[PDB]
């Protein structure tokens, strides 16, 4: 079952009383002012983190129809998440903005269709406008001030994570571990790399993004590409030993060899992922080889003509950790040592001065690239466990927010970058009145973010917001020092995909929540 | 399930009131006015013994809030006690004296991140000129002092302690056992312990320590690597009849014989240890065949060229207990008597006269070392069997205590150490007022444990405090005779490890606790 | 019954609550933003309260610790009212702020003795500050809109008032009586003045003001002392007929025959009001038969012999209107002829030029000056009876803050000036830290009641404080304009007079507030 059916005005109350219950415990969290959230556990002392998120996994209402407007906005900060993997509490505060004044005009009598309307289409501006102004990354330092900002006031994690791509850059893959010990850690494993995929899809371990994961497993380096079962026999042997995944590295990923491979990590014997030696043609049997040199078993090549036969158990390789994804085939470490493996540079260095033409430099700079590009791992810092499981994290976020950073650039953080942005669609307008009103509560609601901060330190909202509105470009203030300034000079920067993220989930629970003409719900 | 989410103060006041009905229980443990705990049991008498311990793993409060607070700083007292054996009732007062000086800092509108800031500050500082102060330990008296003051006024267990190391020093294993009997006991059967350790890692046995533990098990000394199964067979089949162990000292950990006894324990027949004969090359043999001597069955050696199966099954040895670890593999008595022991040994020491050169006599010392450093036996006293296991329990803190007193020294007991620390950082500073007063609070709470070993006197804590602080160096209040004096010449000390660790693992779990944004429990 | 006794610290905090809540509901109605209340009347339709006076009336609390509190406050606000006529509100909400701040300071444990002493050394330097800060008001148009300010806002009766005054003089009275309505009406009526009051504060009528107004009064004049009530029975009598009040003069009268006069009329009821002749002496027999040249009656001396009781109603002469207050009594268009009056006017002037000495000239000048001076009455609109009412309350509001205004001179409102004065203020230091707490208090408190205007306005009080803190000289903010401008061009002044009465009464109430060692209360 019987059900309960409300109509009217009494859905909206209640839906607004539990955005904000939920909206109040997080934002307070944001801003420095506030420290940590606690979480309490069922046994031994509760959690304290400073994640929006971990507060907002908490809350839950008595009431009913209260509740269900909680757990709708609890939306918004996990689609936030899961597309940027940071801004949730900023994107928390713009949607309980967004949602209080679109209901107060709602109320007064307001089209919804209409208000929602025109928040879609001051979101749609607001994010070309945010594209305008969106700068890219730079060096260590600067990533290093925007992944720190993006955790929340870890500085630490914020440089391993600049040091990092500093070290790989994109390109190489980077990885976070939990530590070995209890220190933020970042060190280069020499991650080579190739464009493969896995032959097979089925080789998709537990990593759910659409990739595989071995540990420590072993590489096969079929030079030749696999003629025989037999060649095989004694690697499928030495992985069949458990623990120890296997690698196939063969000339390309066969038939023959590939075949073998599906079945074997079928039953369970031996779990199994194979790729291509990188490239076709020539170049596949020197790249074959340049993943022998740097996994440590040097197979006689493809480009020699001997076979995986020929390759043995010698030939296999190792490495701390391989990954076969949708970039490439990436390896993580590897048995060949730095001096091997920074050897194998030097070699491939001289072939790009021996190369004839442009071509043979191209390709041969694409190997050593490839080869020495490297992997960075983050290791979270430790003891105890607790700690080490929450600063592995906050690294985890920074690190994506770093990344997409990196990719098309940073704005002024602080809340600067959507008050410059709503300031410039002053002029905006829709179809009608109600259409005017809905791009109003949109442009409001971008002030809140700065306007939380500011409260989180103890200042006055209005009167930060009224001076950096005063001024232009990046000038904000810095609620660290409490001073005003340069947001970029001074470090305080956000990912431009975080803050697009925020605004645009934000704008969509809220666009959704607006209009409710009945509500229905269990007795 | 639904949650009941707090925010703000309402936290703190409650974690301060679960912290302090757990610290006010345990602290008047403390100081010998006060004497046991009792613990209540469901059948039978309630359980006496004077244990901050016992007290704290009574504890578990109504209000879900306040419980969490007790639950969380309980932590002190379980990790000071894993990592020390000692000092949890100290890192308790600690903990509640850092907690509450914090929580008021909080309360009154301190930044909690700053506040926990200087007292990391403080507590580094304070742990390096614990250091600058610490002074290593003695002979036999001290080490019974520092043990029975780190026992809680058992100055029985110190002398045992004491006298136990000053017969195998360190280096020789110290064990406790329940007592044969009801006295304290302590004696020394013969350790011979030589450097392996475990061929397998599969050998370790019930003690998480990562060694393994037989009790009488047999010693089949293979002076010869171990050829054949048919020279283990006999040795092997001896040891299949249950309850004795078997314990293989052969030329080198085998292949052969090791994978043998891999099996074999593997199928539960004849559980089974092996290690090598010490050193490599020639001294190998010479010294396979000083545990031979040592436990009885002296095999003909490796030296001689016989084989294990040369070795029968009077070859076997056997020993009350053997256990084999990080440091070695120690056997503890011997078949083998003391004659033929102490005979070994004069033998040996002749070795190291006739040596020709300073190499063959540093090698012939190390092996009499080895073999007459002997292993120490701790008996905690008996009658009944539950004084007997509580006093057990002192006996093993007491030698863990003063094991890390002698390594590095102990420093002036009655927390007088703290005292002397605290007032060389009255000119400590931080970055800011906060962070300042977050200093103070530590070096506040540095004179807690004095002032409440005062307290539970009946004595004034301010006065004596007062007076402590007028004087310098090892200056301080005897609880016990209620008099003044050179802590160090009235034997009474603490090993620095204690001392330290009650510190950090107090101002850790404080630190945590100071920030409490907002709190999620069950409703 | 019995009391329960609680220390205590609790009972600051209940005295806290209680403060607020009567606090809040005053600070929100002052100020043109403020909001309607209403007093519930047992029978009727409930009254208006507006003013916050009225609204602190209705407030109580429940809790007899919290209502104690909320009764003291409201004890401030009544006396500010009463002496000041205005500025209750302002009163109410600094005395709030100095008592929120001022049990925070008791929280805080600073000696609340320093406290309230420094409170008290800020207030007095303030009020020094303000007098010289303030500049004297004299001006139609200042009166004017002093008179509007009172009014909130009435121009015209600003008019009024001014136009009143002009006519009557400082000197003149100024009375008000309903005209036909809804017209402004300034008559000056003839009559003479004297010094004097009621013999019986029995004797007043039905203006609730503490006056007695007679219309036609019979006016009987005695030289000569009333030994008792008999004698002057026959007269009442006469007098009362019908349904006329008795307004009786004579020289004096003895205490011997006063007192059995005062205790006989006291028991009896009579609408009669005796005032003594004016003057001493002789002049006083010259002043009676001025009066008595006004009335048209004639006067009745001991001297000439003639009884009071001899004297019949007939003798006694009549007065249009006569009205008697505590400063002087008047007598308003005396029945008798104009001409004899002024001809009698004219024998006193000759009589002042006469007089040789200053101080015979002084007292010459005094009684010509009653006689000549005579009444001037201001008319407000008349009805609805209920509006009549409520306008004529105003009127005397703004009138008596307009009077205060005038010597004193005004200060610019908006509370400007006691920001002005707080700015200076800061300097001056209490003797210890605990005292300057308090004069920053104080400081602080003045700061408020700005930021309440500001806030009632919904402007953040923060901003327009701090910009008007920027401003020098006369700088404030005009709510209603919600621009910046002088205040004094704006031509809103709140007068000195008002101003200072407040903020003495706020802190004085908040002093004996602040410090209560224990609280005890009927249980
Ligand atoms: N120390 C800081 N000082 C000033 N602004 C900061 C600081 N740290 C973060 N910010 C700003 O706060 C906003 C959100 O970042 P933050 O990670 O702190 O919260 P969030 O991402 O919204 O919450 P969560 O990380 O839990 O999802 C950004 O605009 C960022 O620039
Ligand atoms: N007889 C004593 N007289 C004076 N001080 C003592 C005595 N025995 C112990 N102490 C002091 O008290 C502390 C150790 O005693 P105790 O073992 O009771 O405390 P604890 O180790 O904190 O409690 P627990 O052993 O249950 O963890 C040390 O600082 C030590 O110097
Ligand atoms: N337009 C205005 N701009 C600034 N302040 C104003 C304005 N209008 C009134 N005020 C201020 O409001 C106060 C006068 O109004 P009101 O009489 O209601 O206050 P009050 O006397 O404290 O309340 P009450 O008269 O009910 O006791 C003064 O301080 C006056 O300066
Ligand atoms: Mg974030
Ligand atoms: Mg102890
Ligand atoms: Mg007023």
């Amino acid at each position: 079952a019987a059900k309960d059916v409300k109509f009217g005005n009494d859905a909206r109350v209640k839906m607004l009383r539990g955005v904000n219950v939920l909206a109040d415990a997080v934002k307070v969290t944001l801003g420095p002012k506030g420290r940590n959230v606690v979480l309490d556990k069922s046994f031994g002392a509760p959690t304290i983190t400073k994640d929006g998120v971990s507060v907002a996994r908490e809350i839950e209402l008595e009431d009913k129809f209260e509740n269900m407007g909680a757990q709708m906005v609890k939306e918004v900060a996990s689609k936030a998440n899961d597309a940027a993997g940071d801004g949730t509490t900023t994107a928390t505060v713009l949607a309980q903005a967004i949602i209080t004044e679109g209901l107060k005009a709602v109320a007064a009598g307001m089209n919804p269709m209409d208000l929602k309307r025109g928040i879609d289409k001051a979101v749609t501006a607001a994010v070309e406008e945010l594209k305008a102004l969106s700068v890219p990354c730079s060096d260590s330092k600067a990533i290093a001030q925007v992944g720190t900002i993006s955790a929340n006031s870890d500085e630490t994690v914020g440089k391993l994570i600049a040091e990092a791509m500093d070290k790989v850059g994109k390109e190489g893959v980077i990885t976070v571990e939990d530590g070995t010990g209890l220190q933020d850690e970042l060190d280069v494993v020499e991650g080579m790399q190739f464009d493969r995929g896995y032959l097979s899809p089925y080789f998709i371990n537990k990593p759910e993004t659409g990739a595989v994961e071995l540990e420590s497993p072993f590489i096969l380096l079929a030079d030749k590409k696999i003629s025989n079962i037999r060649e095989m026999l004694p690697v499928l042997e030495a992985v069949a030993k458990a623990g120890k995944p296997l690698l196939i590295i063969a000339e390309d990923v066969e038939g023959e060899a590939l075949a073998t491979l599906v079945v074997n990590t079928m039953r369970g014997i031996v779990k199994v992922a194979a790729v291509k030696a990188p490239g076709f043609g020539d170049r596949r049997k020197a790249m074959l080889q340049d993943i022998a040199t740097l996994t440590g078993g040097t197979v006689i090549s493809e480009e020699i003509g001997m076979e995986l036969e020929k390759a043995t158990l010698e030939d296999l390789g190792q490495a701390k950790r391989v990954v076969i994804n949708k970039d490439t085939t990436t390896i993580i470490d590897g048995v060949g040592e730095e001096a091997a493996i920074q050897g194998r540079v030097a070699q491939i260095r001289q072939q790009i001065e021996e190369a004839t033409s442009d071509y043979d430099r191209e390709k041969l700079q694409e190997r050593v690239a490839k080869l020495a590009g490297g992997v960075a791992v983050i290791k979270v810092g430790a003891a105890t466990e607790v700690e080490m499981k929450e600063k592995k994290a906050r690294v985890e976020a920074a690190l994506h927010a770093t990344r997409a950073a990196v990719e098309e650039g940073v704005v002024a953080g602080g809340g600067v970058a959507l008050i410059r942005v709503a300031s410039k669609l002053a002029d905006l307008r829709g179809q009608n009145e109600d259409q005017n009103v809905g791009i109003k509560v949109a442009l409001r609601a971008m002030e809140a973010p700065l306007r939380q901060i500011v409260l989180n330190c103890g200042e006055e909202p209005s009167v930060v917001a009224n001076t950096v509105k005063g001024g232009d470009g990046n000038y904000g203030y810095n609620a660290a020092t409490e001073e005003y300034g340069n947001m970029i000079d001074m470090g305080i920067l956000d990912p431009t995909k975080v803050t697009r993220s925020a605004l645009q989930y934000a704008a969509s629970v809220a666009g959704l929540m607006i209009t409710t003409e009945c509500m229905v719900t269990d007795l």
